[PDB]
């Protein structure tokens, strides 16, 4: 019950083509531009309290000990998205970004709508280098500017690090959005109704993107409860190590596990993202 | 910021001598039980798909699991289900449930209300040996039967094994519980605005009683909205192992966290229940 | 499809002998005291804004005009919550309110929770007339605060007097207690799990507690929607003019349409709740 | 250092010939409508805390206790707002301020501005009952409406009982009415620049009536700080027992003691009120 | 966003109606009457310190170069204020003063306060050449003395020049009036509560009627802190270039800005105050 | 909600470790010296102007007795504070300040800033006792003069006897230093920021240490408006008698209070400043 | 009137032997650094408005362009104080830090208190590049935490980049600063009565530190306002062109002008603060 890569391009392309196809891209995406984990970067900032980065990290979770500095010393958890933005989208970063076969071949397609969940700027920076315009999609405010239809509309998910009060980071937070309340949720909401969504970069054990994977399900199940059952669109999800209990799981939350190349995990990535093209 | 035995106990016996405190059961009250695990229950079940029992626990969580045999195999999820009521309620359960200080100290106490998470008698049981009442509240036609003021309702907030159907053991079924609308969520809805919790059994890498945590600190702010806040009742955490960093997380969420003794994890809780005395 | 005197009174006699009857009270229970309507106190004080009460009436519903006033001279809505209080809650009301056999015939049966819509302090002061305690329960700190378990607990559904921010009486007020948020609602998702109810002094154009009947139904069939489908308690609403249409749209909400002698309104009123005892 | 009731006239009928005499009137211009005390309606409030009254009095002043109120049961504290409505503004007290010859010496003077302290609505009723119209003045609202250069404007500088929000009553509300940043404290700002104040029903030990004393003459002088020093305006305390030592403090504040008859009080307060006429 | 002559006629006349609009003159009213500007005068007095008039100009604004003068030779500030009364108050700026049609205007309506800030007496006598009579508010001396209720009250908002140690010329003077201590500040706290504002003859480039423009919006959110947000009054600034940016900075100080027509300035202003009338 | 002695000891400790605990010292501290009261002082004082002393003392409190001598009769103000300044100074004052427990224990430990209320030497006194270097800081020119960091500074908050037009104790100097201008004020201003409080000898009917805990919270509550709220530092009051409302009363001014024992006043607190070590 | 290199440098050093030298750094301590000018930055913010960049310059002032962001288009603000995040904070900008004799030569000398007005982190990082240690204190949090006393603490007087709530750059910002009631402000109110203030990097046509200057010498009137008038410490103002009229109006506001050389700007400040040394 796992798709290839030949056998999901002529059904990523068949949704393309119709314009049918948005990529829900997580932080795996951004795994060859070398940034900072986060959790190093919490740890360090937590020397200041008296704790040693081995024994902080042993607390609980990143989103747990974020809760920490929200609660207990709030200056530092500014402190942690203002050196996450220095960090994330430095010169460095992009000039990973200008080489980086995953993000050149995500650009090379005309796409309507790209969803991410990462802080940093390199979704929309990579369609800057193909020479395309891309609207960034965070607050209400965002929503409320003008633009072109021609233009790709990409959607934070969960923030920009140029609007720091729609970071999605403190535990407190993730926990408020499990209500589907913010304009990206409300985005979400419409969007599921027509289209197919290519989910790249996540973990089976993310326990954040399996409930908007269920609820996403819930939300077209509910979507037909009185007129008779129609099939609706697949999703997908690219994979490198797929398991085997995991895409039995997926399937009955209308998502196709694609298992990839685990041998390089970046070239492979963007073999798929070219056979859609 | 964390409360002794001896600290506490003035505290919780002004909730309880005007009725205002309701005991939160977990699965840690029944671990003198010496009840089977569960996920060893569901590793057994898998050699019949093919699975070596350490194999088959490594690819995902004991809910997921249960997700995998609830759509694949569904005779085994009901055979699940029924070795489970065959062994947390055999009749080598009841005899350590007698001789527990534990249940003995839980019921030498007239509660009102009795939350519970586990899917065993001995909570009921443990009231039935005393000579007490209990009424056991898991569906909707046991709120539709009548009852005496006197008895102590113990709500079955993830169901009872006599009734299967109520059971939420799956992933989907917990996911579907975060959006409170079952019978023992409703009444979970009312009781928050007049109680203070004593949540006993838990770990803080739960990740369902920490929504449940979250969900209940907002509830109490949504319901003081329009008028001037008030101070509400605190509700308590009683912990064998605190940390460092999650009871100060637990504060902002209305919950005062007890470090009981480590050394013997059994009596330190008794010590606590018979301090309310 | 409709119940007369007799045939309704062994009916609600079995609800009340084992303590599942809750009533919901109307503001046609307080008409026997001569109160001011409201539309005409509303009409009054529009004459410092230039309009005449004749012609201020016509521009929207009651509920319609609060708003006006909540917006545009918000005096003069704290004006209005200010002398409702001193009207409705006179020394001449209390003493219609003694002398009335529907206040009488009430408080001579030992409820455990009244339910009322209508601001006055008649519901409760009619239980203090008969050497009975009762509990009024409008917002937060009035749930948080001690009471025994005697004592009836009379809930107000829209506010208290006394509590001038409980008010449920603008049209936006309206609007968002459809969505049940307040205490007051939360108590109301917990006892239709277990009682019936008594709508009494409503009319069927009101459009607010139509909303209200239609949502505990739809409450009682989702909190069944997994197990299989048990048959609930009825819901009696007691009329003196039923109709031909509305008692059969009433009963798929789970409620049973009382018909009560028209010819006088008071006294068949207080033949039903003496027939309860 | 004190003047008599015939010294008194002729200068308070100067400053009324101009229009520059403003009333200030205190709680005991309110005393011949027998109202309650307030200190004892808090304290029969506090029966259901477990207080009695005669010890509930004992642990500090009237706003310190209601300071108590606001943040340990705050719907105790809307409560005896409640009360005071009932009770400050009822039909005896009315049938009292139709004979009362304070309140119709008062209501005889065609005044263009009357300073009130208590929240009752005894001031411009008294001017209702002379033909007379009066425009209430205690939020931002009533001074945004419009109005009539004849209407006099009654300034509630404690708040008014149908504006509950407005009520200066809580301990921790006197003491931020001292930075003089209400409404009706901007008012008494620019009044104090042209007029002469006539204070009538306070005591000596008011310690809050003494810093609106002083602070009055703070801001005479810091009004001519680089002009020469000019004489301003005597302001006036109409006294039944003026002491000793405290008519020459109030000398250097700018205000004149007058000596009132103590045999009677009431009629001694209006021979003051008509003299001037 | 930006009223035109025939939008906003509507506006100020219905607040004119109702007693509740102050204009707020500034140096632009004056500019028909070809008065000397006084950074020529301070320029001219400077040759007997040793300076050239446009070297004297450059070392700083003109409020800086009468700080100058006030600590180096007052001798000289004194002569400044003696030869701005024999220019600003010559009898050739009465004669054109006469025959404006912003003066008459001006007069031909029946105003209750008018601000202004320029030192001249133009504003007065633009009322007593239409045969109406003014009162002039510039010091403690002028409040403080008797006047009737139809005589419209000028406050000098910087003093008059028959009063010279009234004047606001000194930049330390200005820098303590941002205070708001002084008698015509006091009164400008008291009118804000009630009125709508006219201001006419400022540039957006001024930086001390911005502080104003601020100042009094601070006021008025500071004024309805506790009670609900009401609607206030518009105060209005009439413009002959409104420029781009700066009106959207003015809308949420509360003011809204008139585009007058450009090409004749004086007659532009004169069809702004008839179609009040 | 009061702590104990054992109870407040690892919280004082906690924030004297960390160098961010001021003492705040009243009258109750120069108890056990055996002063004269002050209100005897000044009623021996007033048999020269036709008073007896119990009469005198009959019209008003202490300041406000004062205020009379500051107005009627000046040279008995300063002959006031110069046998003050004989009496609280005395040889025999310093005699029972080297044996004093409560001088000791205070001077035992290495504070940074010690506030106190009193005008005699015996705070800095009893650090001079211990061998430490202590600089009293009362006038501007103490401000100004220089010195080391490792000297404790005492700051007089209502002045020095050794600096006579420093003192605070006429009535109208108590209102002037409610606006917080004084150098001992100003210094408050910045200290409240970073630091907790001590405060040790006061009374809960004292009106002018009132304002002061409120006006404390007021300014770390203005203090962070614009970014979130954090948590403030707890302040402290040890008191032998605390009641039973006042202390609910303070904990919203962030001030705990500390029950010491009544029997021996000096001993605990002397118990108090040594747990703090 | 205008001091020189070698006459101030005797004057400094007696100030900083003693403790008592604060320096205030402006803008133009940050110019070696090669920054954007922000001016340039917010005009290129402008082109999504449709705004050529020469024409947005047009319309006012750099913080009421700022304004218009902060109204108009929210998005625009905190994407402006992200980018300048990014260049004031660059490694590039670090790099010119490490080599700048300024910035040698401020950290060279043990200060304990130094003020600076912009918001980037050369000030502290300065400090860091000498191995000394330093406190950034910008928010209530930041006083708050723990701190050694041999530590220098740097307030940062209008914000820093890493903490974006504390930035004070729009204009509505500017003029809620001039109340004086911000953490650095209160900081400030204290320290000007102990210390000497040198200003570096300023104009004179500031218009916002030229009110700080008038407002320090107004709190040091006001500081000794009873007390016999004592001299202060002089402040200091280094400036390259100082002018003909300016240091004569800074020399009443207890500020003395120091000429630098203005061939080589960088080197001039950095031998003034060698001589220091």
């Amino acid at each position: 019950t796992t798709l290839t890569l030949s056998e999901a391009a002529p059904l990523l392309k068949k949704e393309f083509r119709e314009g049918r196809l948005i990529p829900f891209l997580g932080a795996g995406f951004s795994k060859p531009l070398k940034l900072p984990d986060g959790s190093q970067l919490i740890a360090s900032l937590a020397k200041t309290l008296g704790f040693e980065p081995e024994l902080f990290d042993m607390h609980g979770r990143f989103e747990q000990l974020a809760e920490f500095f929200a609660i207990s010393a709030p200056n530092r958890l500014q402190r942690l998205v203002y050196e996450m933005s220095l960090s994330f989208d430095s010169a460095e970063a992009e000039a990973l970004r200008e080489k980086s076969p995953m993000h050149r071949a995500l650009a090379a397609l005309d796409w309507r709508t790209i969803y991410t969940t990462n802080y940093d700027k390199h979704v929309e920076g990579a369609l800057r280098d193909a020479g395309k315009q891309a609207a960034v999609l965070a607050s209400f405010a965002d929503f409320q500017g003008p633009r072109a239809r021609d233009v790709c509309e990409v959607i934070k998910f969960h923030g920009t690090l140029d609007q720091p009060d729609t970071i999605v980071l403190t535990e407190s937070s993730y926990f408020q959005r499990m209500a589907l309340d913010a304009p990206p949720d409300q985005r979400l909401r419409a969007d599921l109704l027509a289209n197919s969504f290519l989910f790249i970069g996540y973990s089976f054990s993310d326990t954040n993107i399996r409930y908007i994977w269920y609820r996403m399900n819930q939300l077209r199940e509910q979507s037909q409860l009185g007129v008779k059952h129609s099939q609706a669109r697949r999703c997908f999800f690219a994979t490198h190590g797929a398991g085997l209990v995991q895409p039995d799981i997926l399937q009955q939350w209308n998502i196709d596990v694609i298992q990839l190349d685990p041998t390089d995990k970046s070239a492979s990535v963007a073999r798929l993202l070219e056979s859609i093209a």
